[PDB]
């Protein structure tokens, strides 16, 4: 019936905890701003499993936080199949973990998880005919690589037709 | 050359300083990994020199024009006195932005692979728009709730600057897509896939394509 708004609430953690949208949370409560102060009483019209995602502050992120937008070349003039995994070794330098140059090496070298958890690298097939490229998983369905355009680190949906398509498995390589 | 590693420094970061690459430097250093611990002394690479004698060169002019002395540019060039003639080559020695601790950046980032969609049969014409409302929210700043309305009620911008509302039509017809800019050339929206929200770069063909302006509401 009545919903009290605790410090951190959103009106899409709210709308998703009882099962509505955030569409009829605004219309139901005459809402025309998303703006919510704690002690706001919301009126609504069996809580959901919580995904496991990195923090803000998580060392993780905050590793390809520095490098989200600036460009990760190797070396000269180096592919960006080598690019890739050379920024994925990297971020993983900065946390104490050593891993080995190549994409290949990086997919033969470490044992494979069917569902992927944030810290997982998770590997493509850009070329098709090898795995080529690889990524770091942060969880919600997102990755962290050096892309296409210019070996520029973005953060994608491992959920998107193409990188569905392209995908090719994942490897854990930390605890 | 030389330099000794500090805490927190990087392949990268150390390349990028003495103007190399991570490939080099690691190849020169026989480095296995990139695992750099802060008692390590890494060998820079070191530049070619030359210098041709011009009129009026002489080794003692020559060795306070470069940095050296008389006696140290002879042996490098296996002289036994300082003669130097005209036309003789003698061998020579020797932008970022983003903040993680940020008000608009703690908020996008609270939202990352989230599936924002705003309706239980919404368009991404108004998911990504209100997932722009929403991440201001946190900002105190109230924003409308469709793209079309963002678009046409905020001061237009030149360039974008972090914050700014950056536009897009995918479709054609009509401005329909809306991102928040972060620096970088990267933007956060409720990408078309899954309206789950990503960071892609502003600089891809398609995005550079289909780019409608910025808009400043803060």
């Amino acid at each position: 019936a009545t919903y009290t708004v605790a410090p951190g609430d959103t009106l899409y953690s709210i709308a998703r905890r009882y099962g509505t949208t955030v569409e009829e949370l605004m219309r139901l409560n005459g809402l025309e701003s998303f703006l919510l102060q704690p002690g706001q009483v919301l009126k609504l019209p069996p809580p959901p499993p919580e995904p496991e995602a990195l923090d803000p502050e998580s060392p993780l992120l905050r590793a390809v936080l520095r490098y989200l937008g600036v460009p990760y070349k190797y070396g000269a003039n180096s592919p960006l199949a080598l690019d890739c995994s050379a920024f994925v070794a990297q971020v993983y330098a900065e946390l104490g973990v050593a891993l080995p140059r190549t994409t290949k090496e990086q997919y033969q070298a470490f044992p494979p998880v069917e569902a992927p958890r944030p810290g997982d690298l998770v590997f493509f097939s850009f070329g098709g005919k090898e795995v080529d490229h690889v990524g770091i998983y942060l969880g919600r369905g997102v990755f962290a690589h050096a892309s296409s355009y210019g070996s520029r680190v973005v953060i994608e949906s491992l959920e998107a037709p193409f990188y569905r398509k392209v995908y090719r498995g994942a490897r854990r390589v930390m605890a």
